């Protein structure tokens, strides 16, 4: 997975600001959530054929349309799947997947996201990407410490929540159950789930995510079945 068959090309806008917009195919995996009437409210990342992981806040239910990649694949979900350490006073282990009722056709512009092992660590200075439409934006961010990302969140910084940008360049590309991926051993894959990030958006403060890693047994287990 993660080996996407049309390159991210990634550029110094990534970097900075709002950052920038990518090369179709790009995100691939980037998925877009349509509402009944063709509203998009979230997007999220494909790891297979049949699956969204999303947030738990995007509130996604089962008339909500895939839209994946008209060159496109509107995908209706079959089941959702939220998880129970789901906390909304709290917005943590916040996790959803999606079955979506027929299967993703993998191609070119859409394919699937790799997913990280539960031990993996990611490195604080790590140099991940949001895709969004928050044309769809890809911007650069670096992964920080939970206890610095502490200090620009307060309280809200539990276990599983894993933060990431402030650093010139802004969170808010970042739609929410969207995509937070990194390196390894040359695939990207899905690090933080999109939670939130500074209102005024500012580029200097650092967004907020949901770690996978925390999860990905979760959905391991959970997927398996469903």
């Amino acid at each position: 997975c993660g080996v996407p068959a049309i390159q991210p090309v990634l550029s110094g806008l990534s970097r900075i600001v709002n950052g920038e917009e990518a090369v179709p195919g790009s995100w691939p995996w980037q998925v877009s959530l349509q509402d009944k009437t063709g509203f998009h409210f979230c997007g999220g990342s494909l790891i297979n054929e049949n699956w969204v992981v999303t947030a738990a806040h995007c509130g996604v239910t089962t008339s909500d349309v895939v839209v994946a990649g008209e060159k496109i694949q509107k995908l209706k979900i079959a089941k959702v799947f939220k998880n129970s350490k789901y906390n909304s006073l709290t917005i943590n282990n916040d996790i959803t997947l999606l079955k979506l009722s027929t299967a993703a056709s993998f191609s070119q512009t859409v394919s699937a996201v790799c997913l990280p092992s539960a031990s993996d660590d990611f490195a604080a200075g790590t140099t991940c990407v949001t895709t969004g439409w928050g044309r769809l934006q890809q911007a650069s961010l670096p992964l920080l410490s939970n206890t610095n990302c502490k200090k620009y969140w307060g309280t809200k910084i539990k276990d599983a929540m894993i933060c990431a940008g402030a650093s010139g360049v802004s969170s808010c590309m970042g739609d929410s159950g969207g995509p937070l991926v990194c390196k390894k051993n040359g695939a990207w894959t899905l690090v933080g789930i999109v939670s939130w990030g500074s209102s005024t958006c500012s580029t200097s403060t650092p967004g907020v995510y949901a770690r996978v890693t925390a999860l990905v047994n979760w959905v391991q287990q959970t997927l398996a079945a469903n």
